[PDB]
């Protein structure tokens, strides 16, 4: 077996909890031994520990640099009643993101025989937004001037901008800000992401409206690029380029994918089971990977009733491969790195060979026309993945 | 005899849409409807020659007559100023008109059974109304205080909020506002939109974060619904509900369309995107296509090259305006004609006759053959033939 090293694992809820264990038993543990720091973020354990397990897991990722998380229940009124919760606990992902900070990158796994939004997309597209509300909103009770002013610490200037003169009645108003350091982090993660995946980085803004707000982003990116990054980019045939929201969307419809897209926003096509997410810290050392979808409660309800389920494990699987990939990069572990990529290859190869779960079959043929013989159920698909994994690894040996 | 349509304000536009606009009036409207046409030429040359006076006048006419249908217009930039030697960079005509009329813009894509849509589970299009810029942004060069103050006009105590204290480094800051009247109008237009279409209404905000800012939207929407629209909504078996933006995106993706989405704050064929400005009064509306003047196709047409521009959005501007005019005047004949024009457009495409953009949505642009679509004039002639036939069969 491979010596994988230190990995922080977080267990989840409902259907993903089941798939998670299938992944560990069929795909990971037979080939990788890990110094595994496992945390049970199941809803009942989070309630029992008064959410302490969530904080402990966050600190564990901070210490060991690699975290892979299963989907978790974010409680609401119904969940509080269903589980007899003591509190409507905050989402584990919010707690973890707030402890680690960083930038989230979403990337949908592409298979040739699965329709994409843009027919021409051959390579993936990695979209990134910064994990930051810290905004001061208030009620304007009646007529009067709302103004926003800046005063430098040296007190040599004072600038006052009229936000609005309320002359008929009141309303609402707010102010919000952004620190340079937070914009710089967003850019560092974004450039390191483009270098890691070996693709070009595009930044899109709306400088035609918030000329000053978005212009600061444009400048901070260009500064960092031309300073510490331009070199590596020209080396790998990649580059950085700023785009307006229109020029960017256009360049995407005509493009073949294969680029990082940084957004200053203030999730659709392709089954949710194909979407991956990665929290990348500015330091470039810490990564937390996980599927972009949820616990799949509906499929779990079928399971509980004893009905066949067909749940896509790809996003969950790619959470492990990304985490193991980063762990291998940190440890210079060529064997683990080879495994992580082999597992990714096998998943796509199996789907592209026609073995797939119902969601993907529906994407191809349309749900009203899918037949039982068009797909595999949850356990059949995991079986096929494990079978092709064993073949692939053994064949690589020769 | 033709139908007596009444008073309509019409606004002529630029480039490709101007060509198609005239074909629409000649082939689909005028052969069947007589209008008291208040017609204004918002072509770039006429706006310049009148110093944009025509644009303001058109807005006043809509205010007076309640119904307006507008062709897409060139919004000037530096390149347009050079191309036409403009006296100056005239403001977007839509900006002038919205400023004069107020109201909320609602966007709706026209759904054809045989054109693939974003979520294949959307049977009926979804109508999205948006709010408004009005953001005072600026750069923070270095350490210092950014504060936002409220100064009452009656002399009482000034109120000051800290936005942020930049202790080291700089960044950016911005201020933003919303007047209560503005939110009330947004709600009223939205409720009227939902009643008119007979569909449910959903307001999406982030009132859990912006507790006071977005909370004001949700509160005003609810108070106006309970006092002015609850019963009417029930009398049509519809409803209004607030929803957090995340939950709303969830409900929408699993839904089959058919609802109005008001959100404070999408890639189909632009040729199928419709737009309507709905004033809160419930009387005045202005309809236009969601796309622009299609300059690229116009350059083709200028060199005598074959074009295939989609007129659907332009056609639905006319049908929505005429439908509102019919409602205002209790004009059963015009109401039917407007419905017939919309169905004939949908049916022609659903029968396999379409412009190149929709053929691309089916075969993909790389494999679109000339025999897969009609050019602009071929498609317009096909619509005319089918409209003629439908209206003949409608007598009995
Ligand atoms: N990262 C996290 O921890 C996340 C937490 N959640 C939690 O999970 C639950 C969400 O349930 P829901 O709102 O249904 O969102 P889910 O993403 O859990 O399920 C959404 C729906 O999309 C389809 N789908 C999603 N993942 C898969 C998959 N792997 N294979 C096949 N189909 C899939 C299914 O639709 P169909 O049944 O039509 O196939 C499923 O019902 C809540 O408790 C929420 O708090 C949700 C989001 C993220
Ligand atoms: N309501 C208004 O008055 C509006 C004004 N404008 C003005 O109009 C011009 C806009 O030009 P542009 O920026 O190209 O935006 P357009 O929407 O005019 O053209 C956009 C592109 O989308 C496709 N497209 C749009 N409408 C159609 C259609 N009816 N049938 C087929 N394809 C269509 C074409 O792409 P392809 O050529 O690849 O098919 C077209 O080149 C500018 O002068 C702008 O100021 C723009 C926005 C709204």
């Amino acid at each position: 077996k491979i010596s994988g090293g230190s990995v922080v694992e977080m267990q989840g809820d409902e259907m993903t909890r089941i798939i998670w264990e299938l992944i560990k038993e069929k795909l990971i543990f037979p080939y990788v031994e890990l110094d595994l720091h496992s945390y049970d973020l199941g809803i009942e354990n989070r309630d029992a520990t008064n959410d302490q397990v969530t904080k402990d897991a966050a600190e564990a990722i901070k210490k060991h640099n690699v975290g892979v998380k299963c989907a978790t229940i974010t409680p609401d009124e119904k969940r509080v009643e269903e589980f007899k919760l003591k509190q409507m606990w905050k989402s584990p992902n919010g707690t973890i993101r707030n402890i680690l900070g960083g930038t989230v990158f979403r990337e949908a796994i592409i298979c040739k025989n699965i329709p994409r939004l843009v027919s021409g997309w051959v390579k993936p597209i990695i979209i990134g937004q910064h994990a930051y509300y810290r905004a001061t909103d208030f009620v304007v009770p009646g007529p009067g001037k709302v103004e926003i002013t800046y005063t430098p610490s040296d007190g040599t200037q004072k600038v006052t901008y009229l936000v609005h003169n309320f002359e008929e009645g009141g309303g609402v108003a707010m102010g919000m800000y952004n620190q340079d350091k937070s914009i710089e982090d967003f850019a560092h993660s974004s450039f390191q992401m483009a270098l890691s995946k070996g693709w070009p980085l595009y930044l899109s803004t709306k400088n035609t409206i918030l000329k000053k707000y978005d212009g600061r982003f444009k400048d901070i990116f260009q500064e960092i690029y031309d300073k510490q990054y331009k070199s590596q980019f020209e080396a790998q045939k990649i580059w950085y380029e700023h785009r307006l929201i229109d020029d960017m969307v256009a360049q995407a419809m005509k493009s073949e994918g294969g680029f990082i897209w940084a957004c200053k926003n203030y999730q659709g096509y392709g089954s949710l089971g194909m979407m991956t997410s990665v929290l990348v810290c500015p330091d470039g050392k810490t990564v937390e990977a996980e599927a972009a979808h949820g616990t799949v409660t509906r499929h779990y309800r079928m399971y509980q009733k004893g009905q066949e389920t067909s749940t896509n494990p790809i996003a969950s699987i790619f959470a492990w491969t990304r985490g193991l990939a980063h762990r291998a990069k940190l440890d210079n572990n060529k064997e683990l790195a080879f495994f992580a990529n082999a597992l990714e290859e096998v998943s796509i190869e199996t789907i592209e060979a026609g073995f797939m779960t119902k969601d993907l079959a529906a994407c191809i043929k349309g749900l009203p026309n899918v037949q039982r013989s068009d797909y595999l159920n949850t356990f059949e698909f995991m079986d096929k993945l494990g079978e092709n994994l064993k073949i692939k690894l053994a064949q690589a040996k020769l």
